[PDB]
C-alpha cells in the first residue's frame, strides 16, 4: 500500500503527463519505450499502483521536461 | 571575452553537470525554467561563453547539489 504522499505524487504526476503529452509527443506506448520498460509498469506508476522511486522519477523528470518536485517534492529533497 | 578562470568555472560545472544531469532528473529546459532563462542561455554558461555570476552559481549549485567552490572557489568566496 502506497502512503498519502505516495498517492499524491501520483496524481501530481499524471496531471503533468496529461498536461504535456500532446506537446511532447508522447502516447502511453512511446513514454513507456523511452523508459525502457512495460506499459503497464509505467501506467502503474501515474495510476498509484506502484510507488515511484529515485531512478523512475529521474527518468519520468527528464522524459517530461519537469523538475522532480512539481510531481514528488519528497524524492526531490532526498535525491539531493 | 571570459577570462582564463571563468572558462575553468564554466569548464569544471559543465563536468559536474555530465556526472549529476541523468541522476538528479535534470534537463536544459528544467534548469532554464528554475533560472527564469531559456535553453541556450543554460547552455552559454556550461560552454563558457557567458560568465557566471553569484545569482546563478548559488542556485546551480543548488540544483547540482554541489557546493559552490567545487565549481567557481572564486564566486564561493564573493558568495560568503
Amino acid at each position: 500500500s502506497l502512503t498519502q504522499e505516495q498517492l499524491e505524487d501520483a496524481r501530481r504526476l499524471k496531471a503533468i503527463w496529461e498536461k504535456k503529452k500532446n506537446e511532447l509527443g508522447l502516447s502511453y506506448e512511446s513514454v513507456a519505450d523511452k523508459m525502457g520498460m512495460g506499459q503497464s509498469a509505467v501506467a502503474a506508476l501515474f495510476n498509484g499502483i506502484n510507488a515511484l522511486n529515485a531512478y523512475n522519477a529521474a527518468l519520468l523528470a527528464k522524459i517530461l521536461k519537469v523538475s522532480v518536485e512539481e510531481f514528488s517534492p519528497s524524492i526531490a529533497r532526498e535525491i539531493r
